[PDB]
């Protein structure tokens, strides 16, 4: 779950923010960017699927290895639009506030 | 994810099924839906705030991920039950489709 850059985000494109809030923004998205990267994520599901024998706890382990790292990424993409908000006029943090709920 | 209806899901619209292998995907896409809706089921306030809460954030996050995990079983379950009504080389072209994603 990866925010897309600011030039290509919905949230933050129709936000009208100058260049300082711009250098800022795309600062904290490098930086999410460095962090996600850092998430290690050492055909499980294909084989279970291929061999038409159910293996459960193979499919458990697998998908609980897969939402293990997909909650850390979440972990910096929450952050990222918590860190965001604090360069905006109220205006704009209610807009991004609203946006946000929006995608749930 | 969750799966589309047979018709409209990329791994299985090109297969070419049968009217008998459709009426059996569907019951079975059905019963997905069922089984997914019970599965038993914070952060905007973090914004508003302005607040970082750690604590309420990674337990929201855990929620939902334990949640999803339970979702993508029955995902899994799902084409795994499908390809059993399907020919050896239908059940080729699934398994490459869902490599892919
Ligand atoms: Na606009
Ligand atoms: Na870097
Ligand atoms: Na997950
Ligand atoms: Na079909
Ligand atoms: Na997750």
């Amino acid at each position: 779950p990866n925010p897309p850059l600011p030039a290509q985000d919905p949230i933050v494109q129709h936000l009208k923010l100058t260049n300082d809030q711009i250098t800022r923004i795309k600062k904290l998205h490098q930086q999410l960017e460095t962090d996600v990267s850092q998430i290690s994520m050492k055909g499980a599901l294909i084989e279970v699927i291929k061999s038409g024998k159910w293996d459960d706890a193979a499919v458990k382990q697998q998908l609980a290895a897969f939402s293990n790292i997909e909650q850390q990424a979440r972990y910096y993409r929450v952050k990222y639009y918590f860190d965001l908000s604090k360069v905006l006029t109220p205006e704009q943090r209610q807009q991004v506030q609203q946006d946000l709920a929006q995608a749930l």
